[PDB]
């Protein structure tokens, strides 16, 4: 069997065309229609929206107020088993990260996103919040087939300096070999809402139990008033089970 998700920073701070921006982003996820779907800056009216455009999907959200994460669960196709949410006591910005295990086809999967602490000034912060990403990624059975995926806020090669990724943690851009066509998800001469690599993702499984497939970019059609669903790209990835 195989499985598909989309991460995607839809940038609820930017309060422009909002609305028709949020349409956008529905009309995406309902031309691919993923297993799950990864959202970063979510804001509660843009989450009202989600819950009446994207029906075909379970709601699992990482904070209530301001800005915040969520995960989208394909309904019929995954189920629901229970939530977490380990928090950054040193975050300036409402960050944290949301883990959802779910039950897949016939796997069991640990479902992870995170919006890591944003800007340079703010490097220290956003390692630190990286490795506790890192090490929950571990403390999840062998069995279970960890996966996370979100806005990383990664820049200046900042990870070959804090040691890279562990040996079982595999980066899923970096598994198909660095393709090009969708290296940048965060590209100013592209886009215009408003280049580097933010989001990414990270998976941790037996030796072949788990295999990206293929990794795309989404949401690259300006809509009607002439700007694209949000400021970054999403990424559509599928993988194999085995």
């Amino acid at each position: 069997s195989t499985i598909s998700f989309i991460t995607w920073n839809i940038d609820g701070l930017d309060g422009c065309n909002l609305p028709e921006r949020a349409r956008g982003v529905c009309s995406c996820l309902a031309l691919y229609s993923p297993d799950v779907v990864f959202l970063q800056e979510v804001i509660p009216p843009y989450c009202a929206y989600l819950k009446k455009r994207a029906a075909s999907y379970t709601i699992i959200t990482g904070n209530e107020e301001g800005y915040f994460t969520a995960i989208l669960l394909k309904k019929g196709r995954v189920k629901f088993k229970s939530q977490e949410i380990i928090p950054f006591p040193n975050t300036k910005m409402m960050r944290n990260l949301l883990c959802v295990n779910v039950s897949l086809g016939g796997n069991e999967f640990c479902l992870m996103t995170s919006h890591l602490e944003s800007t340079r000034e703010h490097s220290a912060e956003r390692i630190r919040q990286l490795k506790t990403v890192l090490g929950k990624m571990q403390e999840a059975p062998d069995s279970t087939t960890v996966i996370f995926a979100g806005d990383t806020n990664l820049r200046d090669q900042e990870v070959i300096k804090c040691g890279g990724l562990p040996d079982n943690v595999f980066d899923a851009w970096e598994f198909l070999g660095k393709p090009k066509h969708c290296q940048y998800t965060w590209d100013t001469k592209a886009n215009n809402n408003l280049k580097h690599r933010f989001d990414r993702i990270f998976f941790r499984a037996e030796e072949g139990h788990l295999i990206p497939q293929s990794l795309d970019l989404v949401g690259l059609e300006k809509l009607d008033c002439g700007r694209f669903p949000s400021n970054h790209w999403g990424l559509l990835c599928t993988l194999n089970v085995v």
